[PDB]
């Protein structure tokens, strides 16, 4: 009577890229249907082959849908009976759209998580395999915006990988929880057809089985963790954007980009939308009592959406860090004698003067430069010296930033050792995620 | 002024230690900070100190104490470090001992539940669909599905607290320690796994913020569904169970359980906003963590045992949940009785249907109708039919993997038990 | 390469943009006339073609079959014209009639539920405190209680639309319409209320999406309550009323989508810096996915009140004596009795009842004053459920007059907004 | 123990002391009228109120750990005042339309401080902005700089999104000042109290129309916090752009060591954004799915309007301070200005000399092009090197290349030129004062 409710739950629009983990959804259950006794080896054959047939339709768009497929479901449910004959109606025996739904979101899931986690890995090896041969650019490193201390163009590099890295080791523990088969749970209580559940995992290859058909029903865990996984994801490349963004500014003139777009914009707004995606489900699921409710519907649009969004950034990010031209002379010429105040005080430490009781020193070079109009290298010892009795011809090695670097030799440091022991460390990280 | 202080006082032992061994200090110095801070941990743990105010964080509330326990000392055991690797430093160790102590109380609501549906196995109530009675489930299906789904929360906690259990300590600033710092017995002395992998992602990022808090966030929906559940079902109308009262007030354990979600929910949707836009490396901003942290901890410290107390001592009314048990529900039964004697799924179906009408027709119910009504509609009906009509028969055909039968209930109580001790 | 470009590719989803597009161009092209840009007859040229595409992204759409049917003259329509400020100018042209629309279903949503409470206003049920039954009220008060809520809803939707009918056109790029256009001339033309007052502002801001999808959120908030309170009432064990599907479901679920979008946006414009930035790009979408979930749940909520069915049998056959014990207090109170004394007297009543094994209204009148002697025999006017619901005359109250009473402040309200 | 804790709300409800005595005196006050209240009790009662007001001022009063929530301590206040007599106060109310109409008291009080504090923020950007009118600087898009506009111009895009924000503050404001009392658990008030009476006591303009929405209801806290998040995006926006253009790289401007404790007041002001947004969203989930009518959930807006309205007061009085004392370098805004950025103007150069739009551009981008091959700027290529582009060109081209000439081309309402700016301060100027 009312054609907006109707039009409401129209999901064929979106929803047909489950054509494939549909049909191979029905295969599964007739199969198990067979051995389960409600089909004959005849009757399989009859349904296996219709079923394989609409499969090759769609491959080529040959497909047609009607003006009465409510969804993917009905769609195939019906080329198949006007396909084989009334012998259709057999295989929906025992099922439920319940469990077939969730069925069908996991293959889907579980497939184009892959496609991610391949993106994914490749962005990170792009970054790692870039802050190999450019371990000896040194540009200036932030607090603030505002330049903090000399750090190495691959110290930077590599910080946004290693974040990354933990976002590939999430996928792959939410990847596991959604590769458990929720088909054979019925509408709620179970199948009632005492179905062979193992054999329905062996066919459509999860790697175990539902404990509990209500939950298996209801929950939208998977859908979260998955929004929760791209979303921190998000964070992560917007967080690069955002640097990619200022550095390329006129202002800072550390780098360009290819192209002949504002991909880096794009890559920043994607992580509002996908925001989006995750309140947008929890607010669903807030409140719903057990077990199945309409209201579980809102899932799909939410994860196809996010698993396109996720597939192109991915890439497009990949892109600009491999073509990116940086200006090794504007990234040293943004280094400073001040930035080496920090080291100063270093100099004091390591010849035995106190923390505080060196740090004083420090400042007093500074606000003295900042008298005599120049920068603390320009002093001598026929001053410092003065400041402290700790300044050996030798103090003239901390006015350099290859040095300066080079202190932080500690794990996770800047040195060049420390670095090129992180770019190992990452290669392993891949090579098992893998 | 509480708790970051502990964690704080063990972050400076560790560090002068491994300040001693770089040459810095002495073993006189070493001694007279190791027994310093000693000293300080010593008065917390009875109720001494707050002081001032010029001291900012709780840092200072200790680092300027040292000044007073020994003297200008004390300066030093800041050498090379800095705040920025040492507040993530105090975060993660304090989360690292919670999450401890909400494994603990998580692992034992589940087990409540287990060990519930383990003695009502018996019972059997009407399973709910867009909350209208479908059909007969028994109540232990309904508990284990809550303990099921709270078993991945558990899981997911185990996935958070391994990327937490790793030491940011040595970072400093953001290019790393100077002092080249031997990261290793920090660990050692600390007692983390491994130590991070590179100094600006160690200083600048909250993963592990955003993590617990998503991890706390689906948690909650969890419990928030379950509260919704015992709401509905302790209703006067519904009257299939009622609370102890001590966790009443009005169920109000329930409505704080399920109020806490949107809470804890705004704590995550809050540090993603912060996080959003910022460019490397640490930035102000990062200070929000703290305070959301610190409020999900101790709402799901509250929450889950509120969750367990109820969960062990309601009362349910076996009475009233099998007088909601009515034929009507058993329609579709009745339909698969005829699909076990090769009867086709459509025409199953179109004959229950007849069935239902025959007697909607006339003023019974369909268990009612005698041998010879179901036969004017299928020969397939023996006298067997009866045994339909029966709650008992209609949950113990869903015997495989997952089901409500007795038997699928059993095997998944296993299971659960498995899970639990896994989780150790 | 087709991954990246891909994504800028706004033209599957805003085509719906192209009248609101072609009318800013129409009034731009006029503009650029008096501005003495164009000629008197280059006007007709770039306008008759506009005059064909609105009879048949989604700029070039319509900035490519215009050339291609009026020749070159129509290059110099963009003279002066940034995207930025034409882009805003679809937006707000778009949402104001996506809120008169709106606003209509509102009304009518309201205006169902104020009839329906104008006639069914003697049936009384259980009004409910932590799903608890807490004292007897009418239906009439119940469905009164959303009409309020959502009245105040409408009156935030005409807020909104206020500041969102004002001029962006003619900000430029940023600083401004270089050619010293007439806005006033483009407001008219548009049918604006006002202009922008700062060009930068109108070209960055997305305050009115915000407020919008603010907006929305709560409305749907609303609904969503109305609707979870109508799933409850529903179900068998309540059994007060059935729906003439999942309608109710279906309302409750899209509380989450629009709630979604509003955390997008105000997501994507934390952190911008000033002015325009691509990353605005991702107003659209929202906006129209809002629009018309709130367009059809609307009108599926005015369906659902309008043909829903009650049961005055069960309504009332949920009233039990135990939800009158706060009247049994206040009958006390009335006579002098203290507060404290009265409700401890009526806590007693309950005791000594549950006893017997019987409902308060049962206990004798000897029974009674054992318990205070206050307790006259008139005690029993008391358990009545019109005289419960009667003692609510104060305004806003439950009882009779209260209702009329509402009934006329709303019918007044819709009148004002609208 | 555990439970009650976590069910008890005295801890931080603490705050609404005032506004409950204040609405205790009201409904004594109507009680005394309807009959419940004696002239003398109610005396008793009142003054035995006003006893309990100071106790709090002065910081006296006394917590029990049997308090369960600021409601209860109250009234075992009185108790122990005035005796048997102050319990006579609750008759025919709930803690359900009391504790509603103590958080709008609150809110009423707390939201006029709000107003004070972003008007005189908005003044400040005016102010400045009027002083300041001649500096120019680049205007950015991506940001890449675009075309030049005036540093005022810049000011007042940020006054003029505030100024929205303030007249959502009025909008919610209004929706606040209605009176909840008198509606009792949720079907009303019994006693037939009067609260006409009511509302002219704590001064609302007007009353619930309606019990059960009255309190279930948390559209004024909802609103609240819309108008507060929309607030902090303007404020990290504006926040954004002083972070950006303090750095060493850009040097436009730079704080007093007052903020700058690095441009930390900045970065203090931007990260309250998401601490506002996430409370935002909280009470948004916690009203979803809710049925009618009150339900312990709504217990959850207390905590979060405290923190918001804390928050804003604090980040108000933070960004008037760092807006009026920042120092500005005129001299490196003016070198950030180069020619390049008036390829544009070159162009609409042609454009007002009947040049089609098309060849307008082609022209003007050649321009770019010949002075692309020498090494040079736009401004540098002889007359000669131009009129070979386009004849067009005269011998006054040259005052394109002027950055004041830039900005005054915009001289169309809302634009960058001088009067634009001047018509644009007293306009918002205009708008305060009809605001308030
Ligand atoms: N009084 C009451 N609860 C109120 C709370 C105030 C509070 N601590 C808050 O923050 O909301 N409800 C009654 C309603 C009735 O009897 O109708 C009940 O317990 O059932």
């Amino acid at each position: 009577t009312d054609p907006i409710m109707e039009k409401l739950n129209s999901s064929i629009a979106y929803d047909q890229r489950l054509s494939e983990v549909d049909i191979q959804g029905s295969m599964a259950y007739a199969k198990a249907l067979e051995k389960a006794g409600i089909l004959t080896k005849t009757e399989l054959e009859k349904i296996l082959s219709g079923l394989e047939k609409i499969s090759e339709e769609w491959s080529k768009g040959v497909f047609v849908v009607k003006q009465s497929d409510e969804d993917i479901h009905t769609a195939n449910e019906r080329r198949l009976k006007e396909l084989i004959g009334d012998i259709a109606g057999k295989l929906n025996t025992g099922r439920s759209r319940n469990d077939q739904v969730v069925t069908d979101l996991k293959l889907f899931m579980k497939n184009s998580l892959s496609i991610i986690s391949t993106h994914l890995l490749q962005l990170i090896k792009t970054l790692v395999e870039r802050a190999a041969i450019e371990i000896d650019v040194i540009l200036p490193g932030y607090t603030n915006l505002q330049k903090a201390q000399p750090i190495r163009w691959s110290q930077f590099l590599l910080s946004h990988a290693v974040a990354l890295t933990r976002d590939s080791e999430r996928l792959g523990e939410v990847k596991k929880r959604i590769n458990v088969l929720p088909l054979g749970s019925g509408a709620l209580a179970g199948n009632p057809l005492d179905i062979d559940r193992e054999m329905l995992r062996s066919e459509l290859e999860f790697a175990s089985i539902s404990l509990n058909s209500m939950d298996a029903i209801s929950e939208r865990d998977f859908v979260v963790e998955f929004l929760s996984f791209a979303t921190l994801l998000m964070i992560h490349l917007s967080k690069m954007a955002e640097d990619l963004i200022i550095y390329s500014t006129s202002e800072f003139g550390f780098l360009t980009l290819s192209d002949a777009p504002d991909s880096l914009e794009l890559i920043r707004s994607k992580s509002g939308r996908v925001f989006g995606r995750l309140a947008s489900i929890l607010m669903v699921l807030k409140g719903l009592p057990s077990t199945y409710n309409k209201d579980l519907q809102e899932d799909k649009e939410a994860v196809f959406d996010v698993v396109d969004t996720l597939t192109a950034v991915l890439q497009v990010a990949t892109g600009v860090i491999s073509t990116l031209q940086i200006s090794k002379e504007n990234m040293e010429k943004a280094l400073t004698p001040e930035m080496l105040a920090t080291d100063l005080a270093l100099y004091l430490v390591r010849k035995g003067v106190p923390f505080r009781q060196a740090h004083t020193a420090s400042g007093k070079a500074v606000h003295l430069a900042e008298t005599k109009g120049i920068t603390i290298n320009n002093l001598s010892l026929e001053d410092l010296k003065s400041i402290s009795p700790q300044f050996s011809s030798d103090v003239s090695q901390v006015f350099n930033f290859v040095n300066s670097v080079e202190q932080y030799t500690a794990l996770a440091g800047t040195a060049k050792s420390s670095v090129t022991t992180q770019i190992e460390q990452l290669r392993e990280l891949m090579k098992k995620q893998k």
